[PDB]
């Protein structure tokens, strides 16, 4: 059989880490050695070959930046498991105890590293549909790496997906301007102070997000071409990749630190 399967045996579950209606995530151990994160079914709310349909995804997809899966059991009770990421969420991460030390510099650096996954995501003719930083891993050594937990979030979604079900690569491109504000602002709900119903209104008059505090300009203006609103105004991943690993010596090589980025 499959060469992913793995004993039962092997795999021990150590702490919990959420729930759902379809199941758990747990950190845990394979192999007695190697750290995991593992996702279960709960037997009776999901049909298997529907929950094993993400595990089959995940065969076909590798590569630095995207989660990794390492293993199934694919007889219920299944279990689905990939490699750890030792920081948690971006999300989590951008708020907590960390969040104050980051800058304009490591922040951008994430960024380019989720560019760079979504690039893979690009060229491999692919969309994610949920791209924002609660979907995003961070490893040792501000490692970022894209994820999918199958977590509407309007607030991420291009409109042309939220009003149409138009999800291309090209919304994907639109979630990622909305993540770059997540970054900058230190993982802060987007459009503060309005609900779904007023973002939907205003960003369909054209409405954008101002440009965060302590943020450059250029930064802003990037994020606003992932705005526009023609999708086929938006930028690649392979150029966001680009101009935000090149960012500090083409756009802004005169950036010095301030109080916050
Ligand atoms: C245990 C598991 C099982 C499945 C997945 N799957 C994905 O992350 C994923 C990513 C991309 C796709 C591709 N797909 C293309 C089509 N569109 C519509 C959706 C995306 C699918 C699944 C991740 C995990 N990993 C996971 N899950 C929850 C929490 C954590 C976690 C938490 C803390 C530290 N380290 C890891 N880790």
């Amino acid at each position: 059989k499959d060469a992913w399967e793995i004993p039962r045996e092997s795999l021990r579950l150590e702490v919990k880490l959420g729930q759902g209606c379809f199941g758990e995530v747990w950190m845990g151990t394979w192999n007695g050695t190697t750290r995991v994160a593992i996702k279960t079914l709960k037997p009776g709310t999901m049909s298997p070959e529907a929950f094993l349909q993400e595990a089959q995804v995940m065969k076909k997809i590798r590569h630095e930046k995207l989660v990794q899966l390492y293993a199934v059991v694919s007889e219920e009770p299944i279990y689905i498991v990939t490699e750890y990421m030792s920081k948690g969420s971006l999300l989590d991460f951008l708020k907590g105890e960390m969040g104050k030390y980051l800058r304009l510099p490591q922040l951008v650096d994430m960024a380019a590293q989720i560019a760079s996954g979504m690039a893979y995501v690009e060229r491999m003719n692919y969309v994610h549909r949920d791209l924002r930083a609660a979907n995003i891993l961070v490893g040792e050594n501000l490692v970022c790496k894209v994820a999918d937990f199958g977590l509407f979030p309007i607030k991420w979604t291009a409109p042309e997906a939220a009003l149409y079900g138009r999800f291309t690569i090209k919304s994907d491109v639109w979630s990622f301007g909305i993540l770059l504000t997540e970054l900058t602002t230190k993982g802060r709900v987007p459009y503060p102070g309005m609900v779904n119903r007023e973002v939907l209104d205003q960003v369909e008059r054209g409405y954008r997000m101002p440009c965060p505090p302590e943020c450059p300009e250029s930064l802003h203006d990037l994020m606003c071409q992932c705005w526009r609103k023609d999708p086929e105004e938006r930028p690649t991943f392979e150029y966001l990749q680009a101009f935000l690993e090149d960012y500090f010596t083409s756009t802004e090589p005169q950036y010095q630190p301030g109080e916050n980025l």
